[PDB]
């Protein structure tokens, strides 16, 4: 999958989230249980706003965006695709201290920055953990993983085991 | 509307209902059996760091809850009846440095007397007034007030808005 | 329900939260949407994950399985059930350092594995061999655990009786066709 970068969300943009909506022969008491799931599940939704803006945004848009909450309200800036090489970087220690890493893999792309989640590319080489012993991760990287162990690099993986919450209908 | 949530006691105690038992319209009624058997894990985590608006929703009424273990305390949510005072500046006389994270607010009915407490989520009027943050430089805020909003740049009132921008994740079923 | 413990899950298996799929007159329109809203409520499943992903892992799988995040990736371990009868102790406090607590009950309880475990009751029955849930104490304090097909009641940091909780709250949308 795409590499995207996100520019930070200025007070322009300023949207809410659809509140709840209000409800309406078999065919007619599943549309207002569907209703009555939807307006349920955005208590769900809110929740989530609040920590995770930008991915209840995406969701929410079916495109990549950045968002951030001011308050009661978000904050919307559209991703931008990374068409260039993207690079990993061997180590994930910082180089000025010990007992310090990044906590996500470092990369430079076309700029040094490092990987966020799902493939989003940062500028910000600023997550950083305090070190660990059998430090194990596995990070998504394009359309695979790539394997860290002691934060040196070790190799490209594949992870094929697959779990699911869908419901099969 | 607005509400001021008393709080709980440990009077009446719930707790979630547990996931359920499980031609074309029976394959539906299944799938939608294992959805809802399915979402209820997403209820229940919820419901550890916001009991409160996980009731209200499975209720149908605005209510308050906490957590006793894995057990849940209720009470109703008072429906506030008056006009409100929205207070200018979000800066804490006491400090420097610190100021409220939502607007304060003074409000007035039931027992007894008026309040001086802040604006909560959902149009919910608090009492205590310990909202805090550190004070930060181009602090743009908004905050949900009746069924406007209202703004506040830099840590005091500006003007009262709106959002006509709808954002959903709503699905839509056109039957 | 039954009891369990839960084997630490070193990385020997690692698996990815299933992604979205591409979604294909009136019976139709429900199909679609079924496929939308599948895709949408992973966002929801994907931010869980994060926080606990035992519980994501259980709920997909269908079975009790016990997950770790190693990345963007679950390490998955199968927990077993305990079968044996169960000692609950009496006082949540912890002995070592007033004002300290446990936040849920210290039990002792026998695995086939391992011999007598000291542990913890944690969350939906499962069994912990660690004892290390602990918050500051209280005073005005009441607490309801599950345990068993039943609850627990403890006031001020020790055991009372053996409540049951009939009264119920549901977030469920009842479809009936």
């Amino acid at each position: 999958d795409r590499f995207y970068v996100c520019p930070p969300p200025s007070g322009s943009t300023v949207v809410r989230l659809e509140p709840e909506q209000a409800c309406p022969d078999m065919l007619s008491r599943i549309a207002a249980a569907w209703c009555e799931l939807q307006n349920k599940d955005r208590t769900l939704w809110g929740e989530m706003s609040r920590l995770n803006p930008s991915a209840v945004a995406t969701a929410a848009l079916g495109q990549r965006v950045s968002a951030r909450m001011l308050g009661d309200v978000m904050a919307i800036s559209r991703c931008v695709e990374v068409r260039g090489g993207v690079y990993v970087q061997n180590s994930m220690r910082v180089p000025g201290e010990r007992g310090t890493c990044y906590s996500r893999p470092l990369v430079t792309f076309e700029i040094e920055g490092q990987l966020g989640d799902d493939n989003e590319l940062l500028i910000s080489r600023d997550l950083i953990e305090p070190c660990t012993g059998n430090h194990r991760r596995y990070f998504k990287l394009g359309g695979g993983y790539v394997y860290y162990e002691d934060y040196s690099y070790v190799r490209m993986v594949e992870v094929p085991e697959t779990i699911s919450t869908r419901v099969t209908l």
